[PDB]
């Protein structure tokens, strides 16, 4: 009902609650995945755990309680501290905390493992659900009490050695975000006022969503260099004797990316899911009513999908009798499944089958032995085609200017800017704290989304779009999530 | 490398074996450990093992929230850890860590299944849950935190429920027979220990011989019609009558890890199967005094793609800051299954030298007949450790008929198997009275530990051994954990 373009947030509800991907529970802020969303999970999970293997990064699993003593005696997700007190009605003797990073239980057993260089690089990844207590608004996938991710920590004996693996460790970030969920990126640098705390430098692929002209952080990696060795003396000894600092990386993304790829692809219908994660691939919707059911046409389904299956596309039946092939129709396209083929009385007659696009809704008549190969040339076209209309969308997203008078303007045309900055924070503060407020008067603050990678040529003397003093690199700004 | 004797002190041993082989880093919580990577490879194999067989079965995986609240966790609690407080303020509500997510997911299956047409349902979830006990904890084998999965079905009938009881329990026996080389007995729990709220409880029961306990492996409850009651999960039948879902629930934990070590392990340190090494032929160049060591380190990555062209997971240590010594001393202690050595000698001759963890048998292999002579070798590691544990579990199982014989029997650290009359207060009365006796860390008492589905014939008038009413079934007691 809600159409994307005019009341977003309503549509983005009524999408996700529509296509069964999500489930409410009786606790706020918590959404149960049910397999239509899990299975995208399943994909990108599988596809980045393979190539961080690649790099000889391994997998390990950290308790979720830290002690009291241990906290007394790193900034997280939540500014204060969840305590367990009880086991069923009896009092602990020591209360315990759920941990608020990681990092305080990780390092500790850094500083043990690591005592020379021949025991680095030491490189580990944790899949796990994380927990906020300080969430607002929730809504699935973008602000929730519970979310699933991954982490990574990595220690280096060099810091040309962590920046590279943090390097790596994005580029495996863009391929999740365009090549698994077609949804397109931008790397670049975090600005000192947005960088992870402690950290030497921040990188991020930067996404962006039209619809609102806010920009939306798809993951970071970060080179956090030797601060976090010297808090929890992480040091080894060198080649030559002396003890040194480790250099460290983290690293992590989680099921926003979901939110992210939802936002992205969804139409007035509902939700479009890439080929490449989606749970179903190929709805097959025999033109059947109730009680009529001869086995022609549920037998020619099942001949099918065994003959697309063993091309490994993912194939669902939908035999249910007591809804019309229209509601089935509908329903699926909700849902997002990129292909519907449609087999009656008269394909079965013809010997083709007909066979919908969710993308644009174009409609091809194939004989069923050119099913398999047709199918599988279709979804490349449709997973290229949304990640490359996307893509396009990006780039009509981004104003290129010079001065500060050109901020408001295409702000209001639901546009990111990409601006001379001379990078001082301040400035950002002041940015945004004045965006904000013209923002106010005009009836929503603008702040540094990334300092790109890929940095356009900056004339000499070019002066910062707001400040007046010399410009160092050009900077991508704008609202935000 | 392990110096404690695993016949001798088997304590001090297993935490010798698990700190030593890099798998375990103990914590400042008692009860919950770090798993290190090392550990965690074994648990991807099982985990990718069962994983895929699930998904045969047309089970989805899925993720349910981690908290649950006071009023669904009691419409089913002194294992249920209680969040209370955030900061220094109480919650308005506390609220629980699933210890298990039955009463998490049923209020879910209850809105999502209305019609015959909706079902089986089944979902399954990979995930940490708390059991807050205060017994003595063990690495891998009792935790307070653990990993595990946990599968949820849904069905029209008891029949095809009760199916995918045995045939999940059927899966579990293969992660424990087939993966682990651990064998298990299938049976059923008796009146107290099966499932609280359940209907019949599946399980496969291990046996570590140099404690005499036994251990439950894995479970497969037929929760019946029960939890469907409590959280109304019904569904119109096609007659149109309403009727209640038949569900089961099935787990299987990290516990698998430990039931491995202290089956397989010895006074070396770890043995890891073939099946779930990730590393199955650790190749070691022998470098001394420069002699042929360009030659030697290509031989040896020729050799392992030669290996991974047959499917052999193969690591070549050319690391440099080690000498060989410590690398075969190294990787025994991690249990790696086949050595492969190759210096000047080895390269003059055209073989290698091959070492097997479990014996310590060497073998001089032509480089022609690798590839065939490590799988067969591997094949006969497996089954080997496998026929082992089958033998040492056959001799630690007494078969009794008085009650006079039960001390005698657990003082030689063994099982008993009895008939018994399955009277529910009687299994009380045995905990109680072999409890005292043991007397005169963990508990003495001797529990039921299942009903063995592979029942001994029943002679007419058997008298039960502990209350000589008739005996009904044969049953397996032991101490356990
Ligand atoms: C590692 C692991 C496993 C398992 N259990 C249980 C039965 C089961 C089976 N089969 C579950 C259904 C899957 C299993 O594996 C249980 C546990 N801890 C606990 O009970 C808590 C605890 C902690 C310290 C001391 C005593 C007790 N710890
Ligand atoms: O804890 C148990 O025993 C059952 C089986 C997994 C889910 N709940
Ligand atoms: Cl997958
Ligand atoms: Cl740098
Ligand atoms: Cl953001
Ligand atoms: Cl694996």
């Amino acid at each position: 009902t809600a159409k994307k373009d005019e009341n977003f947030s309503e549509w983005y509800t009524q999408a996700i609650v529509r296509s069964e991907m999500i489930e409410y529970y009786d606790i706020s802020g918590c959404y149960i995945m049910r397999p239509w969303a899990f299975h995208i999970w399943e994909k990108v999970q599988r596809f980045f755990d393979d190539e961080i293997k690649k790099m000889g990064v391994e997998n390990s699993y950290f308790p979720m309680f830290v002690s009291r003593h241990k906290l007394e005696k790193v900034e997280g997700f939540s500014p204060e501290v969840a305590w367990v007190t009880h086991y069923g009605d009896s009092p602990l003797p020591e209360k315990i905390a759920i941990r608020p990073t990681s990092e305080t239980i990780m390092y500790p057993a850094y500083a043990k493992w690591i005592r020379s260089h021949r025991d680095l690089p030491l490189k580990l990844n944790q899949w796990c659900s994380v927990v906020r207590w300080e969430f607002k608004q929730p809504t699935p996938f973008l602000r929730t009490r519970e979310f699933l991710w991954q982490e990574g920590h990595t220690a280096h004996a060099t810091e040309e050695e962590a920046w590279e693996l943090v390097l790596d460790i994005l580029e495996l970030y863009r391929r999740w975000y365009e090549e698994c969920l077609a949804v397109p990126v931008i790397k670049g640098e975090k600005s000192e006022g947005e960088k992870f705390a402690g950290g030497k430098k921040t990188t991020t692929v930067e996404a962006f969503i039209p619809e609102n002209g806010r920009g939306i952080q798809a993951a970071t990696s970060h080179l956090l260099g030797t601060n976090f060795a010297k808090m929890f003396e992480i040091e080894f000894e060198d080649e030559e004797g002396h003890k040194r600092l480790v250099h460290q990386t983290s690293w992590g993304c989680t099921t926003r990316s979901l939110g992210v790829m939802i936002m992205t692809h969804g139409d007035d219908k509902g939700l479009v899911i890439p080929p490449r994660v989606a749970s179903v691939q190929v709805v097959i919707i025999p033109i059947l009513f109730k009680d009529e059911n001869t086995g022609e046409i549920l037998g020619k389904c099942r001949e099918l999908k065994t003959m697309l299956e063993k091309a490994d596309i993912r194939v669902r039946i939908d035999d249910r009798s007591n809804y019309t092939p229209g509601w089935k129709y509908n329903h699926w396209e909700v849902k997002g499944v990129p292909l519907r083929l449609e087999l009656g009385p008269k394909d079965l007659a013809k010997g083709t089958a007909r066979v919908v696009r969710r993308d644009t809704g174009e409609a091809y008549q194939i004989s069923w032995a050119d099913l398999a190969p047709k199918l599988l040339e279709l979804m490349e076209g449709i997973q290229r085609s949304l990640f490359e209309k996307a893509k396009a969308r990006l780039h009509e997203g981004i104003e290129k200017i010079s001065t500060f008078d050109e901020v408001m303007p295409a702000l209001n045309r639901k546009h990111l800017v990409l601006a001379p900055w001379c990078e001082d924070p301040e400035s950002e503060e002041q940015i945004k704290k004045e965006t904000q407020k013209l923002s106010e008067i005009q009836a929503g603050a603008m702040k540094t989304l990334c300092i790109p990678f890929d940095q356009p040529p900056m004339p000499e003397g070019t002066k910062c779009f707001y400040t007046g003093k010399p410009a160092k690199r050009w900077t991508l700004w704008g609202r935000s999530y």
